[PDB]
């Protein structure tokens, strides 16, 4: 209630000063971007948010910075042939930036307060609050989802692993390119290789445990696995009772359907009509998206994520919302299929699902962050069919 609004008010007061920032920079022929300042503000923030997850915190303040630079670039458009004068500008260093610094610190204070009091968040309130800002949907989505994860606050799994050296890894094997079976029928994909490298680092052997999108969290709650990987989206709902690793992929949801359909389905407004038959796989973020985002289209839940795309080819449904990486893979695999939208509508990251053991999470992240620094995922991604655009 109270904290949520205050949080939104402070975030909006910052963005509202950004036209003034852009005018000063336009006057002094400065660029929007200033990496010095960005770095420094992000260290200041990290050091001041110790009790909060530092990945979620950096993503949240990171997307505020993106939003702010997008507003600046909109102003830049409007300034091209103007005569800005001293009289028209406000001081960047004595006026605006002090104000922005104060607001940032007040946002941190509200974060910590909300984090300790279990302030609940409402997407409708957020939407209403930021509706007038001139911001692409993914960035708006990102701000809300990241704020949700920041504000989300125990097993002895690592202790057991250290004794038995046997890592039980949950996989769905129904999401190419993350986890699937190859034409010999062996487990394959990004997440098979990542889990193999994690096990190797810790000197564990892997036991593979089959799970599903409908039974993921019950399986996790019953401790049927230690970790799980299969392109699993990081969500505040899934961090109710489990934990995640650092993210290893960033994207979000788009739509796929037939190329012969594109000119009638190339916008969310065109997709969400009662004519349109939506198909979706049960029990994960695809389902939770289409149930929340659509008001008109009909919604069929198809049992098997492996054969769902054939329904679009066959003409028994018209569109599916899924992750951008999956849509682009399936649009390459199927001549008749096309990505329908120009860009994704949501912000979402993939991570390793973990039993809630702090010490497990700590070790896994240390490994993962280092691993990502050193290879490109890009190449692992590309080996399982993912065009590195
Ligand atoms: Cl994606």
């Amino acid at each position: 209630n109270h904290s949520e609004q205050t949080l939104y008010q402070l975030m909006s007061e910052r963005l509202a000063l950004m036209p003034e920032v852009a005018k000063y920079k336009w006057h002094h022929n400065l660029p929007i971007e200033d990496l010095a300042r960005e770095a420094m503000v992000l260290e200041r923030t990290v050091s001041r948010t110790t009790v909060l997850d530092p990945i979620h915190t950096k993503t949240f303040f990171g997307l505020q910075m993106t939003a702010a630079k997008a507003i600046q670039a909109n102003v830049f458009q409007s300034l091209t042939n103007t005569d800005v004068v001293a009289s028209d500008v406000r001081s960047l260093n004595d006026d605006l930036r002090p104000k922005l610094t104060l607001l940032g610190d007040q946002i941190i204070e509200q974060l910590l307060i909300s984090y300790q009091n279990g302030t609940p968040l409402n997407r409708a309130h957020f939407d209403a609050h930021f509706a007038h800002f001139e911001l692409n949907p993914q960035i708006k989505d990102g701000l809300f989802k990241s704020l949700e994860l920041v504000l989300t606050p125990p097993r002895d799994t690592l202790a057991r692993l250290e004794k038995d050296k046997t890592l039980r890894v949950g996989v769905t094997l129904d999401y190419e390119p993350f986890s699937y079976q190859d034409n010999e029928g062996n487990r394959a994909g990004i997440d098979i290789e990542l889990a193999t490298a994690l096990a190797k680092e810790f000197g564990y052997r892997i036991v593979w445990v089959k799970t599903s999108w409908p039974t993921l969290m019950a399986d996790a709650e019953d401790n049927l696995f230690d970790i799980a990987l299969s392109g699993i989206s990081i969500t505040a709902q899934r961090q109710h009772r489990m934990m995640f690793s650092a993210p290893y992929h960033t994207g979000g949801k788009t739509a796929i359907g037939r190329c012969s359909s594109v000119d009638e389905l190339n916008t969310l407004a065109l997709i969400d009509r009662a004519e349109t038959r939506i198909i979706v796989n049960p029990g994960g973020t695809n389902e939770r998206f289409v149930r929340s985002a659509l008001t008109n289209a009909s919604i069929r839940i198809h049992p098997d994520n492996r054969t769902i795309f054939n329904e679009l080819v066959s003409g028994t449904a018209d569109a599916m919302f899924t992750d951008s990486i999956e849509a682009q893979l399936q649009a390459t695999k199927h001549p008749s299929l096309c990505v329908l939208l120009d860009q994704p509508l949501t912000f979402q990251q993939k991570g390793i699902l973990l039993q809630p053991d702090p010490e497990l999470k700590k070790r896994i992240d240390t490994w993962l962050l280092d691993y990502l620094s050193s290879h490109d995922v890009s190449a692992l991604f590309s080996k399982h069919g993912v065009d590195p655009d």
